[PDB]
């Protein structure tokens, strides 16, 4: 079974406890990676119901298991926020330019 189901996407809690865990650290660090330089601020203006308080930031998740580390983001994502708390898991996958749905 999936903790979370992004499209086609099926992922477990430990991945994203995974992906959060790297995401987080770089933020710490003041650190970024990709073209796209991740992790960066997440605005929601979707207004998802998230039961953590803001600031949040994205990062993203991959199907493959594997941490991010530049290349290709994928669609997913994690948001977390600023107390290492996660909000929700994320995606482009079913979503024009630049919205999000979440992952269910
Ligand atoms: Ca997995």
């Amino acid at each position: 079974a999936c903790d979370y189901t992004c499209g086609s996407n099926c992922y477990s809690s430990s991945d994203v406890s995974t992906a959060q865990a790297a995401g987080y650290k770089l933020h710490e660090d003041g650190e970024t990676v990709g073209s796209n330089s991740y992790p960066h601020k997440y605005n929601n203006y979707e207004g998802f119901d998230f039961s953590v308080s803001s600031p949040y930031y994205e990062w993203p998740i991959l199907s493959s298991g594997d941490v991010y580390s530049g290349g290709s983001p994928g669609a997913d994502r994690v948001v977390f926020n600023e107390n290492n708390q996660l909000a929700g898991v994320i995606t482009q996958t079913g979503a024009s330019g630049n919205n999000f749905v979440e992952c269910t």
